[PDB]
């Protein structure tokens, strides 16, 4: 219970705890119904609204205004932030033209430059090209300090979830809040952005910023506001607390504004309705500033301007209905929109059958606008399946179109796979930490957690982000990363068999300098390998789970794609410098009616006769469906040479990916459950490849001199091509399309093999860091 009757006097948006029978006097306060009776009365003050008049200046100080324009006004730090424009004839900061901020300008009494963040609901990155003919104070603050053209959310593109992982540096899967919406089946219990059971700390998962900022003796404002709370009573406290004495004073904020998303729904975010809200956050943008500079601290403070996803046009009239598709929706309960997750009506509802429900949502129009997936079949790059929370079933939904059970005021929403453009959102940071008129590229908001921790001092809680890949973004205070050690180094294994050792079944009838550009990978994990060198390509070779864990080649511009001869179509030999007992047969694929094999360097792109025969050893050999089939041997034959010819050159790195509980984790060996038909040849889940080149695209892939270039992807390994809804058709026609969904990044790849890639280059490792965390969209 809470004691309503107790008073706020003196008590104002407080920072201390304070809690129940106690009552409240905090910016949450509203939002748990326990504040004090006269919180409003003394808290909310609306008086003569958020601005001084010179009729107002050097005024009595009376205490039912809103802010003051009183002398004492600027001590006491409750000044309306246009006071000294109005009153004392300064310029408004955005009036002012920028200046270098080569170190932090901070009064006395100020350790650290405080951090304040500034986050945006549902800014699209491309609403910053309206420029400061729209939002003049925002405009400043990106040209003059460090911004990307764009940044990447994660998925679910929802508010909820990216605010959780903005504040954490997880995945959802990793922090909980796996949507605005969600079931816990454990809890059976269900979450919903409006109500009270998200108060509950036990959906709330990881180390937000707030709760790493106070366990080591950091100060944080509350990040939190109720939403009554008008905005401009939201900086004027903000400001109010910078205002506070030195053992008070929190040494980092957050402000957030519900806009412009809320106008983005009602009229799509290419309405001309958008400027009208783009305006009023700049003028709030602009009370900041303008407050900052009054209490000099404009040249002091760290501020972050950041979103948390983009907003895309879609109306009533783009919705699919799965009644379309099934024949009893009233038994599911979809979670519907821009996403969609399905579940029984019914918990654990035994009738329920998902193969069925499957199998009428897959291909069945010709223009269908989403794709039904098994969560663990989601592209690996959304990390969306990790979670209890997250239903098996999923359907990606096509940009601009909605999903619903079954049968306008909206004219925007969001909430579609992360890479699509429209979803992309904005990162500018402004400060002495930040560079001054510097642009960077594009990345993930997973990242921001370490780069705020940095900014503050803090030793981040264990995260998703690659600590180090934005140093570029920061003047100083970086992070200086170290390289993870290597845990198994490889036999380096000559000849100590012949041919007649071998009872296999199966039937035939400096190299690293060229081959291994940046090194060999290491492993980090505890395992046996050998490096296998051949005159096109080089390998290690793992003794545990026969196969390479990685094939390692480069293919120049001018390389020529040869044939397979038909006498060579089923061509496999035995490899003398591996034991018989650590290699793969090729009875087991004789004998299991659904797999093939396949080769990691494929013999279509050996240099001579000779050479081919290197690549049809049993140990450049791994387990492949037929339908995968499909997908590989165009990659190789066709793909490769493509790639090779358009970035002049290109180095290759491909190899299996054990996952079968989905966690995104290299699997042990108790968690691999599939192996080809009466053997111990396990069966991957995905097979990986990682191609580079020199960024200097007039430089060939093998000379490089600087910054390297990357695209990857991480293939599903799977027995049909139902993915693929035009898979009947010519590989030239459907390959591609699948490749570029499944595009991934190199972190991505390592965290999923236990491999470290690049550790031999002339770059940074800071440099390497952010060339491991690029993804390439294809957008
Ligand atoms: C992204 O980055 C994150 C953070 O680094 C990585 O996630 C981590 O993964 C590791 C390895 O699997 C996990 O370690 C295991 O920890 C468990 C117990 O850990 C408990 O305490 C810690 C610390 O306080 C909490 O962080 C954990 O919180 C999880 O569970 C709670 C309750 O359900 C939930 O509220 C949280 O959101 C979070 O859930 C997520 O993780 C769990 C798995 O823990 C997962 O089931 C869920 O769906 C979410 O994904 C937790 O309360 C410990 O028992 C294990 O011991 C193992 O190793 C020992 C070795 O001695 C073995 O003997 C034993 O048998 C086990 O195998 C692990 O140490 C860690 O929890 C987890 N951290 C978080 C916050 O998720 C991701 O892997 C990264 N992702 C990628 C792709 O890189
Ligand atoms: O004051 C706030 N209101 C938030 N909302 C989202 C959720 N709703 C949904 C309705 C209300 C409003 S988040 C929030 C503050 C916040 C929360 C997290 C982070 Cl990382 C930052 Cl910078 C700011
Ligand atoms: C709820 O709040 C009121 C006001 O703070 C408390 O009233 C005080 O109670 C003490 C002790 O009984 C009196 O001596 C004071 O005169 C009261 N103060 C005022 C200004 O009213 C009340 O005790 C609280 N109720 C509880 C504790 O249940
Ligand atoms: C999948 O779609 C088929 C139709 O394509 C559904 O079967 C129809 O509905 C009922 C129940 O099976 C039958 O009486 C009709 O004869 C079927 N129509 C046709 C055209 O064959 C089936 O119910 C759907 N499956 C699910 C799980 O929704
Ligand atoms: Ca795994
Ligand atoms: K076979
Ligand atoms: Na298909
Ligand atoms: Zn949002
Ligand atoms: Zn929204």
């Amino acid at each position: 219970w809470t004691n309503t009757s107790g008073s706020c006097k003196g008590r104002c948006f407080e920072l201390q705890e304070v809690g129940p029978p106690d009552c409240r006097c905090d910016n949450l306060c509203k939002s748990y119904s326990s504040c004090c009776h006269d919180f409003d009365e003394l808290c909310l003050k609306t008086a003569r609204g958020w601005e001084c008049t010179k009729d107002r200046c050097g005024e009595v100080r009376n205490e039912e205004n809103a802010c003051h324009c009183s002398e004492d006004c600027l001590s006491r730090g409750d000044c309306c932030t246009n006071y000294q424009v109005v009153c004392k004839g300064e310029s408004h900061w955005v009036d002012d033209d920028c200046e270098e901020i080569r170190v932090p300008e901070c009064p006395a009494g100020f350790v650290r430059p405080p951090l304040i963040i500034f986050s945006v609901d549902g800014f699209r990155a491309s609403y910053m090209k309206k420029g400061s003919k729209v939002m003049p104070n925002i405009e400043k603050l990106r040209s003059c300090g460090t911004h990307a053209p764009y940044m990447r959310p994660v998925y679910p593109t929802k508010t909820f979830p990216n605010l959780y992982t903005l504040a954490t540096g997880l995945y959802p899967e990793s922090h909980g809040i796996v949507g605005n919406s969600m079931y816990d089946p454990v809890f059976d219990a269900t979450f919903h952005l409006r109500g009270r059971e998200k108060f509950n700390h036990r959906w709330w998962g990881g180390q937000p910023l707030w709760i790493t900022a106070t366990k080591q003796g950091v100060r944080a404002g509350t990040f939190f506001w109720s939403v009554s709370i008008p905005h401009e009573r939201r900086i004027l406290t903000i400001l109010q607390w910078l205002s506070l004495p030195d053992n008070e004073r929190p040494s980092v904020y957050a402000f957030y504004s519900e806009q412009p998303d809320f106008s983005g729904h009602k009229y799509g975010p290419f309405g001309p309705e958008m400027t009208n809200p783009l305006r009023e956050i700049d003028k709030t943008v602009g009370q900041l500033m303008d407050g900052l500079k009054q209490l000099k601290l404009h040249r002091c403070v760290n501020v972050i301007f950041v979103g948390d996803h983009g907003m895309e046009d879609v109306t009533c009239d783009r919705t699919e209905f799965l009644s379309n598709y099934l024949t009893n929706v009233d038994d599911i309960t979809l979670v519907p929109g821009t996403l969609g997750r399905i579940r029984p009506k019914i918990p654990n509802n035994l009738k329920y059958d998902p193969k069925a429900i499957i199998a009428n949502l897959t291909c069945k129009k010709p223009d269908q606008h989403f794709k039904p997936y098994m969560k663990q079949h989601l592209p690996k790059r959304l990390h969306y399946a990790n979670n209890r929370r997250i239903e098996d079933l999923h359907l990606l939904v096509e940009r601009r179109w909605h999903v619903a059970r079954k049968p306008c005021f909206f004219q925007g929403d969001h909430g579609f796979d992360n890479k699509v453009n429209s979803m992309q959102t904005v990162f500018v940071g402004y400060g002495p930490t930040f560079k001054y008129r510097t642009k960077v590229p594009p990345f993930e908001n997973i990242e921001l957690y370490n780069v705020m921790c940095d900014l503050l001092g803090l030793k981040p809680a264990p995260n998703n982000g690659t600590h180090g890949s934005l140093n570029h973004l920061l003047r100083t205070n970086t992070f200086r990363p170290t390289l993870p050690e290597e845990v198994s180094r490889p036999n380096y294994p000559g000849i100590m068999y012949l041919q007649s050792d071998f009872d296999l079944g199966c039937t035939c009838d400096s190299t690293e300098e060229r081959h291994l550009l940046y090194g060999r990978p290491a492993v980090l994990y505890r395992t046996s390998y050998d490096i296998l060198y051949h005159t096109d390509f080089e390998s290690g070779y793992s003794e545990i789970f026969l196969m390479p864990l990685w094939t390692s080649y480069t293919i120049s511009k001018q390389a020529e794609v040869s044939s397979i001869p038909e006498h060579l179509t089923n061509c496999v030999r035995p490899d003398v410098r591996v034991s018989p007992g650590f290699s793969q047969n090729c009875l087991a694929y004789k004998n299991d009616k659904q797999m093939s094999y396949g080769f990691l360097f494929p013999p279509y792109l050996s240099s001579s006769p000779e050479a081919k025969y290197d690549a049809f050893l049993v140990t450049n050999m791994v387990p492949m469906y037929p339908a995968f089939k499909r997908v590989w041997t165009y990659f190789q034959r066709v793909l490769v040479k493509k790639y090779a010819s358009e970035r002049n050159g290109v180095n290759v790195i491909s190899g299996p990916i054990f996952d079968y509980n989905y966690n995104g984790l290299r699997d042990i060996e108790d968690e691999i459950k599939q192996y080809v038909e009466g053997s111990s040849i396990p069966v991957p889940t995905h097979y990986y490849s990682i191609i580079t080149s020199c960024l200097d695209f007039t430089q060939p892939a093998d000379k490089c001199d600087g910054p390297l270039s990357v695209s990857s992807f991480i293939l599903p390994h799977r027995p049909d091509n139902d993915e693929s809804c035009n898979s009947s058709e010519d590989e030239s026609k459907w390959v591609e399309e699948l490749m570029k969904m499944h595009t991934a990044r190199v972190r991505d790849i390592e965290h999923l093999t236990g491999l470290d890639f690049y550790r031999k280059t002339s770059r940074s490792y800071s440099e390497i860091l952010t060339l491991k965390t690029y993804l390439h969209t294809y957008e």
